[PDB]
């Protein structure tokens, strides 16, 4: 019942601070502010701890001009300015018959995500190959959580680009096609144990290659 409260009562478009009713126009305005926020974000030092708090902060910065719930995950019972309360425990993977992590498990998974990074020292002190391997596995995991109502993709990309930088390497998702990145995410959620990570590893190899220039 509460999931419909993220969108307008009379249109499917997501509620937003711009009062924009076209999903197409909203997307554009959204990309605009996200880009502006990245400029200020890039001036800040890299955090000591790479964790869900930092992920939320990125999402907050990317979307605070557009979404009232920016920075809040979809298990958070969010009160809009209009008085309605929104929450989204069930979110399906688009076009496929699988679900992202259920709302009630988001916190435990994000905690596990935080623990892995901390245990592995934010993937520092590794070779580019080792980083690529570990990073790809963590990316697949986080992708399957999809902790936010929307804006998961650009948020997780900024997070991993920052993680790579702090780990002494580089990741530039813009060097690869959207079709390929999606294909890797899908493989990550559909293929058996070993194979799930393969396309993501392959992607990360390419987008971490300085000759990307």
């Amino acid at each position: 019942h509460m999931a419909r409260n993220y969108a307008y009562p009379h249109m499917n478009t997501l509620k937003n601070k711009h009062n924009i009713m076209s999903t197409k126009k909203l997307a554009h305005v959204c990309e605009h502010y996200a880009k502006k926020a990245i400029i200020n974000l890039n001036k800040e030092p890299l955090p000591q701890k790479f964790d869900s708090s930092y992920l939320k902060y990125i999402h907050q910065r990317l979307f605070e001009s557009t979404f009232e719930w920016a920075g809040y995950t979809r298990d958070f019972s969010f009160t809009f300015d209009d008085g309605t309360v929104a929450e989204m425990p069930m979110m399906k993977v688009p076009n496929l018959d699988i679900f992202y992590v259920q709302g009630n498990d988001i916190q435990e998974n994000l905690k596990k995500f935080d623990q892995l990074l901390a245990s592995k020292n934010n993937l520092q002190g590794l070779s580019r190959e080792e980083f690529v391997d570990e990073a790809a596995k963590l990316f697949v995991f986080l992708n399957s959580i999809a902790p936010f109502r929307a804006g998961n993709e650009p948020t997780q990309r900024v997070f991993f680009e920052k993680l790579a930088e702090a780990a002494g390497h580089q990741l530039d998702f813009s060097v690869a096609t959207e079709k390929r990145i999606m294909r890797a995410c899908i493989d990550g959620m559909t293929l058996k144990d070993n194979m799930a990570y393969k396309e993501m590893k392959s992607l990360f190899e390419d987008i971490s290659d300085p000759k990307k220039i």
